[PDB]
């Protein structure tokens, strides 16, 4: 079974630290921990799903997992007031129960529980005299909330990230790839405060729905509260060139989301375009797309069909 | 006394005060304002430390509570070893300053890992860290850090510990080198914006070593509370002492900053025609004019200050 349920972790994943880690890991010890952490966030999107997703994968495979609502970091990186930040923390625990990940698979953590506990916040010394300033700002390029001239408080952020994989017991850490830097300096620096070097496994950062970097300003992106109307807008204008199969928004959700959830997917179709087809794996669909079999057009109707299935269920559980 | 010779004293030969609109009102207002100097831990106290201690001194003359901060986390931060060290010297450090005559009868010791893991100074850290960019906080320890490029995290975090101690402790007059006022104006300015009250300031000068140089441990250029008395008198009879120049001048500046303060006068013996000083001014006017000898000043400095640490070190024990 250590094959299957290798085969599942690892699937969509970009980079596993190390593979032969993860192996001897599923081996010795019939207990892994998992983890994700997410600065509570107002708009819960398509990125967030990713993570999630590989956390259900994870739990599938037989692991304890854990969603760390970062609240303290997310104050860290100017997200808000403590105040306005625990509320958002509520809200996406209950997202993120709507998701998939029920209180029953999954154990939800505030930050704040723990990371002002004596223990934890001497590590953090201890973290911060052993680690260089141009690391720790290294560490947050692609993280921060201010790449020039940021607050001493992003420089504390990634030293509190990697003791939260040492404080929440965890065994693998799970993650974006550009959580990557953050997750060597934990691999670097954990074991000289007496704990493990944690597993990574890092998933791919998706890009916008115009084929660009996500961001919150254009809001080239799909919310868990954007209305059926919404997605279809959103997803008919999407970049999505024909036969490119890299970068493309529309195949990404096809191969990160539905196929992941629903095991294949079917494309309706007029009978002049080639009637109804279904595919049962994602190299099946990119293979049509590449080829031309299966056109843009008709892929975004059933992408959008298929995401507002999902989204509608989430917000159905969500009550 | 009354507030005119409070300032006088407080002020003495202080480089800066910010400001001092601020302190007569903290004076005249607050019954026992107090005010505080932290110190990391250090194996060798020197006159550079007895600088703000003679300060502390005068502060308390005035009304004032004093307090002592052996600030063993902040000297961790700044790579002066592991915990068990630090520990060590910080109990050494406490029985030194006592010894000096900031005796548990007249100032307070605080240890900072007594409050600085607690849980609202740690949440008031993170508060701090939110409001302070990185470029100012490396800015404030440019004359403090142990690192001046390729600082440690720690070494960023320092600073805003330091602003955090003066609301923590209840500081109203925070007292300090020249080289700590980047640290007390980013508390004067972000304290405030924490809820907390913007601290006065007190600046001491930065006192040479006895080289007339930047005091170092490589040099040895300095008086240690531990030199014996015939190596005191030969580190001030080997000392930089420019005839006819007062400015800087490090005997003079012993006369000026430890001596006179302490012992209200000082005695300087000359062939016939011994002269008692009892002003700083007086002191300094007659070595510009040549009246008074490098050589004799040297032979009176060295003498007040041996019984200084002659009788610190048989309190010590
Ligand atoms: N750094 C993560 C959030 C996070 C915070 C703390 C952690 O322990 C883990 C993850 C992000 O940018 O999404
Ligand atoms: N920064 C001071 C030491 C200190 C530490 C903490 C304080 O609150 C005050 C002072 C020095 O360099 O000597």
């Amino acid at each position: 079974d250590i094959t299957e349920k290798l085969r599942l972790i690892t699937r969509n994943a970009e980079e596993v630290v190390t593979e032969e880690e993860l192996r001897q890991l599923i081996e010795t010890k019939e207990k892994p921990r998992a983890y994700v952490g997410y600065e509570p966030s107002g708009e819960i999107h398509l990125g967030h799903m990713m993570t999630v997703q590989k956390l259900m994968d994870l739990q599938e495979a037989g692991f304890e997992i854990i969603v760390l609502l970062a609240d303290i970091h997310a104050y860290l990186n100017e997200k808000g007031t403590f105040e306005e930040i625990a509320e958002v923390a509520d809200y996406n625990k209950k997202v993120f129960i709507a998701l998939g990940l029920d209180e029953s698979r999954a154990k939800f953590v505030l930050g704040s529980e723990y990371q002002l506990s004596r223990d934890y916040v001497l590590d953090v010394l201890k973290m911060a005299r052993i680690t260089t300033l141009n690391r720790a700002r290294r560490s947050m390029d692609e993280v921060s909330r201010r790449k020039e001239d940021p607050m001493v408080s992003q420089m504390i952020y990634p030293l509190m990230q990697a003791l939260d994989i040492a404080h929440l017991g965890v065994d693998l850490a799970v993650g974006g790839i550009d959580q990557r830097k953050i997750h060597m300096l934990a691999r670097e620096n954990l074991p000289r405060l007496g704990y493990s070097s944690p597993v990574c496994l890092h998933t791919p950062i998706l890009v916008g729905l115009d084929g660009q970097k996500m961001s919150s300003s254009k809001g080239n992106y799909i919310s868990v509260r954007d209305p059926p109307e919404e997605v279809e807008r959103k997803i008919r204008k999407a970049y999505c060139p024909a036969g490119v199969v890299e970068e493309n928004p529309i195949l990404d959700i096809a191969k990160y989301h539905i196929l992941p959830r629903f095991g294949k997917i079917v494309v309706e179709r007029d009978a002049k375009f080639g009637g109804d087809v279904e595919y049962a794996s994602f190299e099946e669909l990119a293979e049509d797309f590449k080829s031309g079999q299966l056109h843009p057009l008709d892929l975004k109707i059933a992408v959008a069909k298929y995401l507002n299935m999902l989204l509608e269920d989430a917000r159905k559980r969500l009550g």
